[PDB]
């Protein structure tokens, strides 16, 4: 059955304008397709969730730098 | 200027059907008006964020109980 | 997991996405109508909601 | 010391009817940006590279 979860999902309503410091990032995820806007969230060392636009090259490069491939 | 923040916001897409055990809840918040659905999130002691319908009696009662705790 | 619903969709499902529906077992602690969607999702909904009580008839008028 | 730059851009296009004016932030700013002013006088940052942003401006210009 669905919704597989009654748990909340992180959604984004703005996109950070300039790349945040790569060293401040520890993890990333793509937001749920249920959200109104497509986004990538970067999780900082202090556990903040910064929203970014999936189409941006820097966002994709940071993802590459966080993935083992 | 707006957006005032680049951080994500927790949104809800389904509402838990049966009341959660009151003892398992430690905090609550209403989700952002930017989300598509209005909702209350109850934070459990295991830190799960469970979505609930703001219009239900048990939900408003649990909120009042938390506020007085 | 279970054959029983634990939560109800917060917003009505667009009518065109619905292919079929069924009720869960009367044994389940929560009463529910499940909609089978175009993309084969099984969505739990509150049988009390006005939109549910019209998406069903809309699927059973014949 | 009177903040006037955009640190983030709105993600979803603003309702065209809600916007009455626009301006670009200064070259002093770390990021280039368009600020749309809504009829309730909210000032919202947007990405100048986006099609909807460029279209709103072109529309705002003609009238």
């Amino acid at each position: 059955f669905s919704p597989l979860s009654s748990q909340s999902s992180a959604c984004c309503f703005a996109y950070i304008a300039r790349p945040l410091p790569r060293a401040h990032i520890k993890e990333y995820f793509y937001t749920s397709g249920k959200c109104s806007n497509p986004a990538v969230v970067f999780v900082t060392r202090k556990n903040r969730q910064v929203c970014a636009n999936p189409e941006k090259k820097w966002v994709r490069e940071y993802i590459n730098s966080l993935e083992m491939s």
